[PDB]
């Protein structure tokens, strides 16, 4: 397969609608040996990951928990046995409290909420690279999930700001990862109907309409179209970055959005 | 006629007479603006600095992390310019990142608590001030913030670069809200301004950036002079960029447009 | 004392009194600039237009594809402002792309002869203009060209988009050359302005479909723009050019200023 | 199984064994693609070069400035791949600028006729090759062109930089047309390959300007089905140098 005999960590699975779930599935189809991490509802997460092609160890990881991060590399090594290292890391984690999104005014989000969001959605990319780089092989690859924040838009609000921060964090992580012979990139995906997708049904009628408007305009703008209910094209893109087939790309963003961002109307 | 004749503009961020905000206020005054100034910590000390400005101006206390200062800010400004009057301009020239997040400390070594404080003061506060001051701004008004181009990574700037990226995104959103008021929102991205203390390596890094910046800039770059940056901000506060908002104007000698 | 008091500025691209160049010229004259104008083909018709400016100005002939017109322009400008006087500003508001590379014609069906002519006039000429006039410009001076944001593709604009992309790259290189003279070079990326050709297509002169895309482009532009966009008002763009011609943006060059309502900064 | 297993791919731009297109071709064949090659001037000479390719591939003639080559191309391709067969990928690895538009020669001194020829071969030809070949491409196919990041001005590269800026715009528009066929259009912006020393410096993973394989691999990635939602775009294979200021 594309990732034959590669040992790859995947964070971010919460349902079988999670982008990370599909990244995991495709990685396994492509021959990769996985270690998974989960936040909070690990009973649920375990049951969910049972439906993946192959069995995988599931580790606890709250990115805001300094102890989890500090014990993380050791718990992975045990999971994959001493002598072996990781070839890939997938950051598919995000969060922004309700006050920082939706119909709730941009100006009314408490800094505490915004800060919790940036910690989870942006700072933790660096946290995970820090914990995991010492157990990564050269030629390795760290990949995180992004949503093009280069332009403002309704509803997304402070999550946009967090992704803007994330992209900046990525460029710096690339500097550190390169010392290890490891690449660091982001996959900017178009809208995918995940857990929080959610806002289309929550963030306040109005925000929901705007989300639907965003979705609709995305499919039209994309020269090859965009669905939306299919996370597979995004998972394949992530896998492409984990493979040895983009070996000169780092600190960068690969857009798996149907080309929508390259078109105005 | 002065460029900002009759305009009423609030400037934050003056701490020394070397501060970018100090020269912005100076030029704005030379061009006829009526200023309200804000100050963070030692309010007595900056009063001494602000006394060296071309003309006297009200000095209001504003710690941007204190949500109480923010809630009362508009009232205290209206009291200063006299009730019945509003602001035509707001200048955000505030930035902070602890040494743990910039300079010599390894990028992975910055604790989030410090990063978070840095982001609050350097980016979120742009939204905070806008929230506080938009209800008392005139249509056609202008909010200007200070930026340092964070589109690419670089030595030392580290987490402040991440803050500046955050800020740019914040600026695009503030534009959406300021638009309801007829108000523009923009950032001025400035070249390096002189506002071995960090060691031999850091001193060489800084020298290399400065040399490289003047080298890269088609019209050169004078790190000793904040006057061109001040003037750019005054351009944005004026009425001569009326169709520009959510945007970034680069006052960097054009360095960012050139590879070598 | 106006923004541009005591400055000598060359303006190109006046063809009608609706031309962006016409509004730029008007506002510049209003701000105390001493203008020199250039004209391409209909030299006596444009004089009639240029006489509608608040101040009369020497109209010189310039076909940017005419290599001898370029070779003589500096001298003919000197003749109009008197020796010992130099130019402080230059406005390039010149654009052209044949209907084969723009509008309804399929992107693939534009012949290169047509595209090349478009790129010559719309992009290359920025550099040939700079080349001609730099040796008679004062330091601290300014050259500005008109742009339409080509970073993303869109219906109808087709090869004119390509030319503007080329123009943005040219401007970055012109900046390097002009820097040797203490001169800045910048573009103003304007939002869509109702030229007579723009009003015509909206009316339906390019057919029902083209007319629909036009409404859509304009309606969406004003929507996206946080401060809105009025396609019938070229004044905010003209002031932006004057800002750049002034000394108030002294450290900006090789760059693009967006006078577009902020639309380009907003996804929806 | 190969990455491009069973795929029919046209590859232009091979002139010597050091061409990006040579290694693109080389890596593609290693990944199980059946190739068609195209060459420009010295057809006999470049034929001797394609001999070294791991397999044999039918070599056709294509001057992108020649309307006749372009008009007959798809037919000459179908003839080589057999009726009933289409292409799955196309590689555009073509560039040219007359000396006066590059190097030491002043930016202002280059005649438009030189620039126009550069722009024709370097930028317009991407749409022209797409026009020709899309009617013979399978859905899910991929078109790839070679780019050098022109977003900032730089010494020496000069008018070639203007050509690349134009190419990036053309690519966005080709993607509109290609999408109608279910086909993607992307650019690979590669670092300097021998055909700045500060490039290896800025690159967080370094950069070896004698090694075209990583660039070649990136192109193969875009030709694969592993970047199925990317079009109108630019993929940087430059050691990440463009993401760092210093
Ligand atoms: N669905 C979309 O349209 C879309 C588009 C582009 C990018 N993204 C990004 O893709 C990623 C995955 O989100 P998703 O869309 O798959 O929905 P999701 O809810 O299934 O996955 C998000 C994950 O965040 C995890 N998380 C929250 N707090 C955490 C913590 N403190 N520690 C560890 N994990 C924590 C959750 O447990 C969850 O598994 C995000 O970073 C997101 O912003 C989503
Ligand atoms: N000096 C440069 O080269 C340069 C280049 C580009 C951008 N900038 C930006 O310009 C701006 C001003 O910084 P400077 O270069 O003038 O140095 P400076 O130290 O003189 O100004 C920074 C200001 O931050 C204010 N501040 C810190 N915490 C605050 C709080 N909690 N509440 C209210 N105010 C607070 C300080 O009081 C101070 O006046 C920043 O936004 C900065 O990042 C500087
Ligand atoms: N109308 C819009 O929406 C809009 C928006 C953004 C940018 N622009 C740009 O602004 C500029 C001015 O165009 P406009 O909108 O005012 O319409 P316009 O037709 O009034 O201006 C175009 C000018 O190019 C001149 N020109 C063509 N060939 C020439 C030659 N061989 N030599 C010398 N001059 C020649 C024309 O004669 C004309 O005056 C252009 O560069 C254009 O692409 C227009
Ligand atoms: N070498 C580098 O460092 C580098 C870096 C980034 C991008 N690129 C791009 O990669 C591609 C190939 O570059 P290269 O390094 O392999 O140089 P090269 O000399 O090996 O190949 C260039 C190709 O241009 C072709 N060509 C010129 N005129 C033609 C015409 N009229 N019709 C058809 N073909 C014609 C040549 O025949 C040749 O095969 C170009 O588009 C180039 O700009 C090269």
């Amino acid at each position: 397969g594309l990732l034959d005999g590669k040992r790859i960590l995947v964070s971010g699975i919460i349902t079988d609608s999670s982008i990370a779930f599909h990244i995991a599935r495709v990685a396994q189809e492509q021959g990769a040996q996985l270690v998974l991490t989960g936040f909070d509802r690990l009973r649920l997460i375990q049951r969910i990951t049972d439906r993946l092609p192959a069995k995988a160890p599931l580790l606890e990881l709250d990115v805001q928990n300094e102890e989890h991060l500090a014990s993380l590399a050791g718990r992975v090594t045990e999971a994959i046995g001493a002598g072996n290292k990781l070839d890939g890391v997938v950051h598919s984690i995000g969060f922004m409290p309700q006050t920082g999104m939706g119909i709730n005014p941009f100006f009314d989000a408490p800094y505490a909420d915004v800060s919790k969001g940036i910690h989870i959605s942006a700072y933790s990319y660096a946290s995970m690279a820090k914990a995991l780089l010492p157990i990564m092989n050269p030629g390795g690859s760290i990949v995180g999930m992004d949503f093009d924040p280069s332009r403002a838009m309704p509803a997304y609000n402070w999550m946009t700001v967090a992704k803007s921060a994330l992209e900046s964090v990525n460029r710096f992580v690339a500097r550190e990862a390169g010392k290890y012979g490891v690449r660091s990139n982001l996959v900017a995906a178009g809208p995918i109907r995940t857990l929080a997708m959610a806002i289309v049904g929550a963030l306040g009628e109005e925000a929901g309409a705007q989300a639907q408007l965003l979705e609709e305009g995305w499919d039209q703008r994309a020269p090859i179209g965009w669905n939306m209910k299919d996370a597979t094209p995004v998972a394949k893109t992530v896998c492409a970055l984990l493979s040895d087939w983009l070996p000169a790309t780092t600190g960068d963003i690969i857009y798996a959005d149907g080309g929508a961002h390259t078109q105005l109307l």
